[PDB]
DNA sequence: GCGCTTGCGC
């Protein structure tokens, strides 16, 4: 019942233009959807050091009360591919290792290649047993339906959503193909 | 506010 502003979503998860911010929408499904929601990064503003959207998720993981003797799948739809350089990639892996009853699924709207260590981040997450993928129309539409406060208005894709989505999917497969 | 947007400039 905490929903995102339409303009926020469409100007953040768009895959042709970027923002100086990151959003992460998450779901938790037990296996044999318990919790959902979304958050954004804390901006580094020295005049703090910032906190990436990934690390904020791990911070709230205790509040989700995951039964240690049950199996969960966690899904992120994240506006930027996770970084390596600021340590997001390492910490997620560390968390996955220390838990192991959690299985993770990550869809990114665009690749954070500003980090020149982006290839190592994605491959490091894949090796940890995360699924790393590019968001398509269906994942955008599902996030729209599930987290955006649309007031009953169905998802309207932006121009060239698919060209971009395929081009990025192409890039990511090349990276993970090792 | 204001811009252009892979927080920073003004
Ligand atoms: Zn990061």
């Amino acid at each position: 019942r905490h929903l995102m502003d339409p303009h926020i979503f469409t100007s953040n998860f768009n895959n042709g233009i970027g923002r100086h911010k990151t959003y992460l929408c998450y779901e938790v499904e037990r296996l044999d959807d318990q919790h959902r929601g979304f958050l954004h990064n804390q901006a580094k503003n020295l005049l703090f050091y910032g906190r990436h959207a990934e690390l904020r998720f791990l911070d709230l993981v205790p509040s989700l009360q995951l039964d240690p003797a049950q199996i969960y799948r966690v899904t992120w739809f994240i506006s930027w591919s996770p970084c390596f350089s600021w340590g997001c990639a390492g910490e997620v892996r560390a968390f996955l290792q220390e838990n192991t009853h959690v299985r993770l699924r990550i869809f990114a709207a665009r690749i954070y290649d500003y980090d020149p260590l982006y290839k190592e981040a994605l491959q490091m997450l894949r090796d940890a047993g995360a699924q790393v993928s590019i968001m398509t129309y269906d994942e955008f539409k599902h996030c729209w339906d599930t987290f955006v406060d649309h007031q009953g208005c169905p998802f309207q894709p932006w121009d060239g959503l698919d060209e971009h989505s395929q081009a990025l999917s192409g890039r990511l497969r090349a990276i993970l193909q090792n």
